[PDB]
């Protein structure tokens, strides 16, 4: 029932993601010189460094907010890819499966803690 425990849990999950080779294309904003049409397709860029900095600045109020920004990394990849068989898209699909497997208990525990506080 610790209402604050989600923040260190999210820090530790981001550490795991940064050690995974599949995260390398997504660690920093997409290079607009390498991909000059990116902003013709993608309205809101997102990357894992931006998520970690937002967390460390104290600008997420809940893990739901962090989870929305991480899911935007993956939806951007699915919208920008020219093929379902692209290398970088394949990497995002594996990394999304790993993230969803690990974020499930962080969300559950937070929502349980809030319900206990309200009881
Ligand atoms: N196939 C790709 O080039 C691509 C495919 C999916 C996501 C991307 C991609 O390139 C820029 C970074 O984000």
């Amino acid at each position: 029932y610790d209402i604050q425990a989600w923040k260190k849990q999210c820090e530790e999950l981001l550490n795991l993601i940064f050690q995974c080779e599949d995260s390398e294309p997504f660690r920093q904003p997409v290079d607009l010189l390498e991909y000059p049409d990116y902003r013709d397709i993608i309205d809101t860029p997102m990357d894992f460094a931006t998520v970690r900095e937002t967390l460390e600045a104290g600008n997420y109020e809940s893990p739901m907010e962090l989870c929305k920004d991480v899911r935007l990394i993956f939806s951007n990849s699915k919208a920008y890819t020219p093929s379902k068989r692209s290398r970088i898209y394949s990497m995002s699909l594996r990394l999304s499966a790993f993230f969803e497997e690990h974020i499930s208990s962080v969300l559950s525990d937070y929502k349980s803690a809030l319900r206990f506080h309200k009881r």
